[PDB]
């Protein structure tokens, strides 16, 4: 697990820039499949265009190897194969492609790649989007709403996490509560609790609660309850070292916890959003794409990454008779999910309302 702390970072660089454009939507992203995505990218890329895009994902070029990298990465893809996620490279039908990319995209990185008349927009959108609604099921529809004029290469990167508890909620218990968007302003969602035994624990750093939930495929969800008015000093605090320090304990004691329903999405321009981290050039008319085509000029003009997470309420614990903690997430609160071989960060987002 030697490119962990570089996903890590990025992971964070990503989040709290997007907690910086807006505090009032919910965030939901995959580091992992983004960073991915772009690794298995920059195979087709040279000079400044591929280092800025590795030095974008927080890898510093001159301290690791980019073999460990992409290694670190398959490796990383051959543990991740109920998760559903593809990445589809859409490029101009009268470009001559390099052999070696598409091998390097099906072989290495498993990912697709198809040629499209980008000359009619509306049908090259329309077969981008079936690709997506296909892969998800019908869950993302129409992810792509327009293409620029000179389209000729555009990137997709799709995720749909269905979470399936350890522990799981019972239907039953299940009720409306208040979420408390803000100090004064509640609003009503539906609210799992359970009576139980949690890896659950306030902490003072963070100045929040911290719960671990493991979900079926050797992953775990924590989630960060911040205290009144610590929800930036929350997002500032957070370190890998702090999510690892937890990932460790696996001491639990007894709760009331309730915890929402989320049914969210995260719909990102990665043009946009990675063209804050650095990553500028491959989506330039001066991008060094000659890995993907060798002789006609290139550039990635669409990228988007849509993210779609469902928790719901998917063994016998014994529960002292102490009175228990009533930890209730009610209000916005942070979360990752960390697959536990390779502690990477698989999702990370916040949840402002879940009913938004």
């Amino acid at each position: 697990n030697k490119i962990t702390p570089n996903l890590a970072e990025f992971a964070f660089s990503l989040y709290r820039q997007l907690a910086h454009q807006s505090n009032s939507t919910n965030i939901f992203f995959s580091p992992v499949s983004i960073a991915t995505a772009f690794a298995m990218l920059s195979l087709g890329t040279k000079a400044d265009t591929h280092d800025e895009i590795l030095e974008g994902l927080n890898f510093n070029l001159t301290e690791i190897p980019e073999a460990q990298i992409h290694e670190g990465f398959q490796e990383l893809l051959r543990t991740l194969n109920q998760l559903t996620t593809g990445n589809g490279l859409f490029l101009s039908e009268g470009l001559k492609l390099v052999d070696k990319f598409l091998e390097d995209v099906k072989k290495l990185y498993h990912s697709e790649a198809f040629t499209v008349n980008f000359g009619d927009t509306e049908e090259a959108k329309k077969q981008i989007n079936d690709y997506v609604e296909k892969g998800t099921q019908g869950k993302i529809v129409d992810l792509v709403k327009e293409l620029d004029r000179d389209t000729v290469f555009a990137l997709v990167n799709y995720i749909f996490f269905k979470c399936k508890w350890e522990r799981p909620f019972e239907v039953k218990d299940t009720e409306e509560e208040d979420f408390h968007v803000d100090q004064v302003t509640t609003v009503k969602v539906p609210m799992m609790k359970r009576l139980g035994m949690f890896n659950i624990q306030h902490c003072k750093k963070l100045s929040s609660w911290v719960l671990l939930m493991k979900y079926l495929g050797n992953a775990t969800a924590i989630f960060f309850l911040p205290d009144e008015g610590k929800l930036q000093h929350l997002e500032n605090e957070l370190t890998h070292d702090i999510i690892t320090k937890f990932l460790e304990n696996e001491d639990r004691r007894s709760a009331s916890l309730h915890l929402p329903k989320l049914s969210i999405t995260g719909t990102y321009d990665l043009k946009s959003v990675l063209g804050q981290l650095g990553i500028t050039k491959v989506f330039s008319n001066g991008a060094d794409l000659s890995g993907v085509t060798e002789e006609a000029p290139l550039k990635l003009s669409k990228a988007v990454h849509k993210a779609v997470l469902t928790i719901d309420e998917k063994f016998l614990e014994a529960i002292p008779m102490s009175i228990p903690p009533e930890v209730k997430f009610n209000k916005p609160f942070v979360f990752l999910m960390i697959e536990q071989n390779t502690k990477s960060p698989l999702f990370m987002g916040k949840v402002v309302n879940p009913t938004q």
